[PDB]
């Protein structure tokens, strides 16, 4: 778009419109973009430092930044989240509309103690979207820098970096270097705007419900089965302990031995740790007792891992060591902050279909019983996909990620992104933004040496994102009332999800989606 | 339909019509429906009793009953089963036609010792099908109450109950209560009839064949491979035991080491127990040595579990403890009945593609061999899905289930119902039937207290089910004759699959489907 | 409708369909009708007994009964109630569809100890609706006999009676006697059915919301007013107490004296009584301390009276003596049952606009202050309509009444029915049902004396009621989550709103409608 300097290039579109089976959200925020890296790319490495082989990395930092609207509180206000989670069985993304407008480039001059900031009306910010996914996709790794939950909050734009292959601190012949100046990008003075629109692929609805039934309780409790199972191997009503083979048919007085059609979901057990520090071991096991994976002689913790229940009935005090998502409160520090500065999610409502993360999967025969060799079973702590298995994927949270790019691989098994959300062959693309460098005054004699002297400058503008979501309506024939999410009627000093007296918005708990119920 | 009291509302459609690649079966049976629960719902619980945490349950019994035609002998006569299993490579359901007709409600009065049963011409039985699957699906759990194998046999209609979430004997906020009076239902006096028709989704043909080849015998026995494998690590023809690295190419004289393209199916080993009581351990291991799964701190035996072969070549005497389906003979009791009162199925013909259930899957390296550290392998007793795996699902039996509803989950791996059959997103729906309550004479003064005084009454009628099945024809270029199912030419006191002198039909053995063969 | 004896005359239409801004409920129940009064009308009186002049009455009992579907649990299942109360700002009735079908008349014969009940196929039940409101309207007085909450529950039909003018036990010339045989009525044998349809007049939406603001907190807290008020009458900063006239302008530091635009609602104070028996007076004041009205020298308690708040902030333990609706639990007796056998409603959420019922309205000058005569104020305990007043009508409850007929008077002020609901000029009409008398065998000689000898007989049938309700959608721009109604996630022995193990449905608490909020 073309406009004079004194002429808005867009309006503040933020709203929340529901119609039928669709909810269209639009959120507008204002962003600050600084010069990053001094308009330079810089090779970045784990060289020096001596970080453990696990942490060794090689890659690049970029002069560009990016936009990230991959969190639900980017487009769903908490009261809108409630409308979703309280009345819908599912939902998914469908289309997306993005706009960059009202961009103002400013020049900064520092003389002595005093700094002056003036408008540079001829400078340009450049935006481009990686629609062919040619750049390393850095979204979908739960990074900060996303659009803020509170529309009145101004955010800084995160800087783009990526990585490639690394052996230790060194690189390899295949490792890749990307110059974002190589792509075509739209240049904008304060009069220009920028827009694009995107359609999501077909993906399934997310499960904004819990099961009112469990896998081991699907049968009719009033009706014996016609199937029989081997019941005893030692005779009932015998004076000694004499060998026998006694068969019984399925009965309600024994749901635990009735033949069944299905298996619980896959499991990959994690250590159980109590929220009350006393019960725990007096050691520092978050690594040595970690459930981890082993890629290229390099260990990386599994978190959040295969979707499993967080604790059993009545054991609310526990949690898997790396098998739940944990959001920090606004006060929490960056490292080694106390329990009550963070919020731990509880995926307990899937215990209906999925193993508890802290427990075994089951028991397995491991020998051939005979009159001589006593039978033997062992426990299963890793259980891969078996035919018959049914499972519920890990739930999403107002604060949590929305989607992820499915890695481009020959093969993938059930590629829901492990942290929750939609796994996309072709996600929404990255939007890269950079301030055009503005050289200061060159010398009066020619010098072919790289230009290192630039007007210090930063830019600010608004950003608009419209997303149409589909809803899956609830058709439940349940008589009794369902569980619903609700603010606490009682009194307190602070409304939930609000600014305080200093003006700080705070999200008090994580809100997931599984409240309505349906049969299994 | 509308008809006078003296006017049949349907005819006895039972038959067996084959045309081309299709077989249409129709079976009509007559049913008795009683008043269940005294027209009340009743909360049902494991409260009291003290059943082990495994067996704890919470749910409801319903005044309604249901129809169940989810067994093959409901629609296939044994001689028709033979035509299927002896000449077809596969088959599947396609459509379904159901009819309720000739319904007669009767009133019962008991005075002293003598009981009188008269016709109540104004009373109504109500039927409705759960076409939106809004009710907990209780079919597909191998319950009794199905249509009888012998058309001349009159059956009682099973009562509907369901279950929801349970912690111990207590319930949880999400648990669900269903009133079947909440759905619209068709009311019928003796003149009315009821019909509906259903189409199955596309599902694959069932495998009414065995493999004439095994996974490890697919290569050409006359032709060396061009691939090489590491053959020796200790020198042949050396005076000492000197280290070496000797490579050999694939050869018929060693099929066991030839590189191959595929893996057997997944395994989840079960205990092996002999049909001859002597060889077995002198203990009662059907639980302690059980292979089980662990859901919500509650153990449930796996039966019948992942589809595996029942015994190896020449070991006919064994069987997996909970890895075969077992049908009771008509004489067998409900609990702790002898070996010869039941019939144990033998899925041995899949040993071609699938692990034997009682044995390991394979062997795995578990260390790094060096001149110092001796190499080490361990056994695999649980093997999840690996790329390359091929497998044959558990076979179906004249007496066995036909289909099951695939649980409504975010995820499922190869959802064939474990007991055999077709896993259906939208199966045939439940048909719920109930007798309308008939109040006896109220008092002459008003009383808003619930009415507890009703004419005792039961109903009887016929029921018709027409199913069109598709057949997959056998195209085999096998020269020699195939194995076929056959009654025994020789003499005996009883024809197979018949009434005896008291009039009792008996099914003498389980009949599966895998008789024809095709290459792997 | 015309149908043979063996031919249903209607189907079981019960359901719950939401579309757009409309919710259509349909509920079907089955009813027993007895012979009432022995087909006689009987004058009924307070004669004898000696009931206090307050309780004296004169009227009639009728051989007919009536239908009553004037409670919400007649057409709203609790989970449907939740959908209403959790997502709508309002709702109202629109149309109505009623049907009588499947009617079965039965004859009863008692010989010795044994009773026999047979079908009488030629007997007729007669129904008619009082569409011209010619009969005393007995609905809308909170009587029992309504359709039961649980569709599977069979109910007895209440008997019709009415009343007219009474002086003591005696009657007056104007008192009115009604013969329901005087109206035309539809006669039905077991083959006939009966239907009618009704449209509600336009009435306002009910307020299924609470105010997020109060009348005294509508101003901007950051901005002084331009209005001034007389602040002091005794000089600040004077050594003595010298008379002055000091004026101050409206300020946030004094919301209590700022000029305002509105008045709270009307009040008619009631006695405050604590739910904890200790704090209360040691006397029996429910009459002597009752707030009552005085009509024709006859006292009648006001209950529930003008709509007022039930307790103030933090005084949850109190309630107005006759100014709240109280539902009995199923266990409660008819008279003098304990506190925990009943459920007391809490209309506290209207304290935003309306006086607290237990407190004064305000204070009023009652003299002329001078330097000699000290100023004086008194309290207001009855406050009639004043210009400026705004108020919220008493809320409705799942168990509570739906509508009432507005009395046919020259005058009415804001005629919302005091117990909650819709006040209707022309409500849904009464449906009167009676069994036609069946004379037994007359003598063989003529006798003109009234026939007193009839076959004892009662009737049963189903009844269908379809109501279309309009919804007022919630458009709230509230950021934080609203309060919502919810079943308790935690464990317990009983699901809410269910049958127990004996089969008894129980409604555990009263559920009102005010959960969403809007500004005042
Ligand atoms: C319902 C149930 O769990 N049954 C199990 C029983 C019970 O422990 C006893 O019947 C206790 O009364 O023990 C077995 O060893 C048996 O005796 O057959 C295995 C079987 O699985
Ligand atoms: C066909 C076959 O199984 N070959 C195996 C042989 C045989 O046991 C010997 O050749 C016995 O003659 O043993 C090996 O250790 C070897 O010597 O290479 C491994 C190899 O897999
Ligand atoms: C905000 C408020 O309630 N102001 C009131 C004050 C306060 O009680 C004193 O200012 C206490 O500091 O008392 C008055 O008599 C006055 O002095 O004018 C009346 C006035 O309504
Ligand atoms: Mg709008
Ligand atoms: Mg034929
Ligand atoms: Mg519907």
């Amino acid at each position: 778009g073309a406009d004079g300097v004194g002429n808005a290039s867009g309006n503040w579109h933020c709203d929340s419109t529901w119609l039928g089976d669709r909810v269209i959200t639009t959120s507008t925020r204002t962003w600050a973009l600084p010069t990053y890296n001094n308009h330079l790319y810089k090779q970045i490495s784990s060289a020096s430092t001596g970080a453990s082989n696990d942490n060794h990395y090689f890659g690049y930092s970029t002069p560009w930044g990016y936009f990230d609207f991959n969190r639900f509180h980017c487009h769903f206000s908490p009261r809108d989240w409630q409308r979703l989670i309280n009345n819908n069985w599912g939902f998914r993304p469908k289309r997306l509309n993005f706009k960059l407008f009202n961009i103002q480039v400013k020049e900064v001059t520092t003389n002595d103690g005093v700094t002056t900031i003036a408008n540079n009306l001829t400078s340009t910010v450049q935006v481009f979207s990686d629609s062919e996914y040619q750049l390393p996709y850095v979204l979908g790794s739960a990074h900060q820098g996303c659009l803020p939950p509170f529309p009145a909050d101004v955010f800084m734009i995160p800087q783009y970096g990526y990585l490639t292959l690394n052996n230790g601190s060194q690189a390899v012949g295949r490792s890749s270097f990307y110059c974002l100046e190589y792509f075509p990008s739209q240049m904008l003075r304060t009069g220009n705007n920028f827009t694009f629109s995107y359609t999501f692929e077909e993906v399934p609805f997310h499960s904004s419900y819990a099961h009112s039934q469990s896998l081991d309780r699907l049968m009719n409790p009033l009706i014996d089965q016609y199937l029989y199972y081997l019941n005893r191997t030692q005779n009932q009503s015998g004076s000694a302990q004499n060998k026998d083979l006694l068969f019984s048919r399925g009965s309600p007085a024994g749901m635990s031995v009735q033949p069944k059609n299905w298996l619980p979901g896959p499991c990959y057990r994690q250590q159980r740790v109590s929220k009350t520090k006393t019960d725990n071991n007096n050691s520092n096991f978050t690594w040595t007792g970690a459930s981890k994976y082993n890629l290229n002689g390099r260990e990386s913790i599994i978190n959040p891992g295969t979707a499993m229940a967080s604790h059993k009935d009545d054991e609310d005090k526990f949690f898997p060591m790396s098998g739940v998502m944990i959001f920090g409160k606004e006060s929490a520090g960056a490292s080694n902050t106390a329990l009550d500065n963070v919020m731990i999610t509880d995926e307990e409502e899937i215990k209906a279909t999925n193993p508890v993360a802290t427990e075994r999967f089951g028991t397995v025969a491991v020998n051939f019983q005979s009159s001589s060799t006593d039978p033997a079973t062992g426990d299963v702590h890793a259980m891969g996909a078996l035919p018959g298995m049914v499972w519920q994927d890990r739930d999403v949270y107002l604060q949590g990620p929305i989607w992820a790019k499915i890695p481009h691989t020959d093969g993938h098994f059930h590629p829901s992104p492990l942290m929750g959300g939609f796994g996309l062959k072709n996600p929404p693309p990255q939007i890269l933004i950079k301030n055009t460098p503005v050289p200061a005054n060159p010398p009066a004699e020619f010098s072919a040496t790289k230009f290192a002297s630039f007007i210090t400058q930063y830019s600010t503008g608004q950003v608009s994102v419209e997303i149409e979501w589909e809803l899956q309506k609830e058709n439940s024939k349940r008589w009794n009332p369902e569980v619903q999410y609700t603010s606490n009627y009682a009194k307190s000093a602070n409304v939930d999800f609000t600014v305080d007296n200093n003006g700080l918005y705070t999200e008090p708990r994580p809100i997931g989606t599984r409240y309505l119920t349906r049969p299994l």
